[PDB]
């Protein structure tokens, strides 16, 4: 038997659910979101260093003068200078290669498109407890002992990176890199590679030859300085240090780790063999909810306690059914005449909620106060609803006041009415 | 956890409050001022016999 439900996207919050069916007891149900990272897909284009102008020994005639051809390296320039050092010649070659150690100190320029959705959920039901994982989408079985899980897809999209990404030695920014043989001196990707080993090295660099003057042989020139060392001093700051939702960044794969925005659909295949009878259900009647402090939204702000009287002694399935609230621990060993405490969890200032002890309902009532406490490390576990955010007493001000411009509107229109028929 | 209240300043006459946090029982506040001298700032101009 298939249940659905929605879980809010918030890490290692339990969800309790009831699922029921005839001839059973409505069985509980609990799924945490635990540790769910997003992985989008790469592809590198290129790999980008610092160089090494190999400038190698030149070719120098005394008679003849010299021809220079092209080569295989990366960025050129051969010239072919004239009557130097007193018809001598001269070649000047000069050329770029990679530099002494790309394997440390290498950037990778990637681009991303779209992201999986893997999940963590712990699930919990009568004494089985699984841990399993999912691709969130509507078709992917998520598959422990007996169970199937499919995890509906999110609700509202979201991505911490960008269309183009550059990956240093462990961090990530967004940053628009110039294309795969599109490079500009003096800016980053200047040498262009498709590995660190590979071939077809690609370069600009406004590399400028100059005719030598002097009495010893040397071979000068001028250069745009190295632009991927103009981008180490103004790179900024990091992915993990202004990423949207708190989600961290792990690159062996390049994924994106524990983010915390949306709400999950999610759909449980319960096993047969997990499914208690109403026989076996201990039922119990006079139900009484007295219910205690209800400070709300922080974790479990709320006690309530339940006198009652059984039919048998064993381990319930409590349950919360309106979304204002839910309730904690899920399971009570009942007793002959028992007062065992629930934890209510509210994010209103109104608990008006529907406790089925085993399925059989009975209404807690209460206000709620705001707590004095700004800040917390453990996340929220409820959602805000406008008309369940608004206090009762204000209810009965907005109502009276409404009521109060409308009713004499209805006194003139009748007075309307009984003018037109007098007369 | 903070808490604020307004002992009166008469000695050994013991001040009763209960301190509760949301979430917590409340407990038990005995505050008392067992002495208090004051002291003023001073300086000597002359000594005479």
């Amino acid at each position: 038997f298939e249940h659905a439900t929605t879980v809010p996207n918030v890490p290692r919050i339990p969800y309790k659910a009831l699922v029921e069916r005839a001839g059973y007891a409505p069985l509980n149900l609990e799924i945490t979101v635990m540790s769910s990272e997003l992985i989008p897909s790469t592809n590198l284009e290129y790999v980008t260093c610092k160089y090494t102008t190999v400038v190698p020994s030149p070719k120098v005639k005394c008679c003849g003068t010299l021809e220079c051809s092209s080569a295989r390296h990366a960025d050129y320039n051969c010239k072919v200078f004239g009557g130097v050092y007193p018809e001598n010649s001269q070649m000047s070659e000069a050329y770029v290669e990679f530099s002494a150690d790309c394997a440390a100190d290498h950037a990778q320029a990637v681009k991303v498109h779209t992201a999986a959705l893997k999940a963590g959920l712990r699930i919990v039901y009568g004494n089985t407890t699984s841990m399993l994982d999912v691709y969130v989408n509507g078709v992917t079985p998520g598959t422990s002992k007996d169970l199937k899980v499919i995890a509906g897809p999110i609700s509202a999209a979201y991505t911490p990176f960008d269309h183009k990404v550059i990956i240093h030695k462990g961090k990530v920014y967004n940053y628009d890199f110039p294309e795969y043989g599109a490079m500009k001196p003096g800016a980053f990707g200047d040498i262009q590679a498709t590995s660190l080993t590979s071939n077809d090295l690609i370069a600009n660099t406004d590399i400028r030859l100059l005719k030598p003057s002097a009495k010893n042989v040397h071979v000068p020139y001028t250069q745009a300085a190295s632009g991927f060392e103009m981008w180490k001093n103004n790179s900024g700051r990091p992915l993990q240090e202004t990423a949207p939702f708190g989600c961290q960044i792990a690159v062996n794969p390049l994924r994106a780790v524990d983010c915390a925005y949306g709400n999950i659909p999610i759909s449980l295949d319960i096993p047969n063999a997990a499914f208690v009878r109403v026989s076996d259900a201990p039922l119990v009647t006079a139900l009484k909810c007295e219910v205690g402090e209800c400070v709300y939204s922080a974790d479990f702000g709320g006690i309530a306690t339940l006198q009652y009287s059984s039919d048998r002694e064993g381990q319930c399935s409590v349950h919360s059914h309106s979304s204002t609230a839910t309730l904690q621990e899920s399971t009570v060993h009942v007793l002959q005449k028992g007062g065992a405490t629930i934890h209510f969890s509210t994010a209103s200032p109104q608990a008006n909620f529907i406790v089925s002890l085993c399925g059989k309902k009975t209404t807690c009532n209460a206000e709620c106060k705001p707590p004095a406490d700004h800040i917390v490390n453990v996340p929220h576990k409820n959602d805000q609803e406008f008309q369940a955010a608004v206090s009762q007493t204000s209810w009965s001000w907005l109502f009276a006041l409404f009521g109060g411009a409308s009713s004499l509107l209805v006194i003139g229109v009748m007075i309307f009415a009984c003018s037109a028929l007098l007369t």
